[PDB]
């Protein structure tokens, strides 16, 4: 679909069997989900943004559905106020800020 | 133009007489700069994102180029480890979302 920016661009994701909604987010390289339950093994990882840093914790090769567009990378997880998809996988499901 | 998202989304902007770079941001509700002189009058804000939060000051009906497109509108400028354009901007030139 187009998406217009007078909202914030929400999308429904469907992550390690479970639904959220997050925002797609080009100002993202890496995406960011709040705080879940995800199986696999991680790596501690710190992450930069505007207000100081956070600890996230890295899971790669997993599955995401984004708005019905399935997609395989890395989530980052951890205490982000806002579930982020970032351009790692907005590559994925061909998103662009296009014409 | 179309923009797809394999490196950073980067335009130039011009602003109160400079140039400079800044990410289309449509994960930014605001639009936040770097430290810059701007001219006038402003107002104290706290903005938060993924580490904490950063004082600001916000400057209203600011002319600002972004990418060759006029738009007037408020810049926040502070301590942001990069310049990010916002959706407040991001609808005046007409930019959108599409996968
Ligand atoms: C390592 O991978 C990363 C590295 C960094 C990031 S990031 O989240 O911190 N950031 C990078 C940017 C600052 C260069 C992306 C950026 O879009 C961020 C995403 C975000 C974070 C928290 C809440 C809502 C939205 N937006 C942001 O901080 O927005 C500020 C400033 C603009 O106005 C407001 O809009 C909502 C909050 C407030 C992610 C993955």
């Amino acid at each position: 679909p187009q998406i217009t920016l007078w909202q914030r661009p929400l999308v429904t994701i469907k992550i390690g069997g479970q639904l959220k909604e997050a925002l797609l987010n080009t100002g993202a390289d890496d995406t960011v989900l709040e705080e879940m339950s995800l199986p696999g093994r991680w790596k501690p990882k710190m992450i930069g943004g505007i207000g100081g840093f956070i600890k996230v914790r890295q899971y790669d090769q997993i599955l995401i559905e984004i708005c019905g567009h399935k997609a395989i990378g890395t989530v980052l997880v951890g205490p982000t106020p806002v579930n982020i998809i970032g351009r790692n996988l907005l590559t994925q499901i061909g998103c662009t800020l296009n014409f």
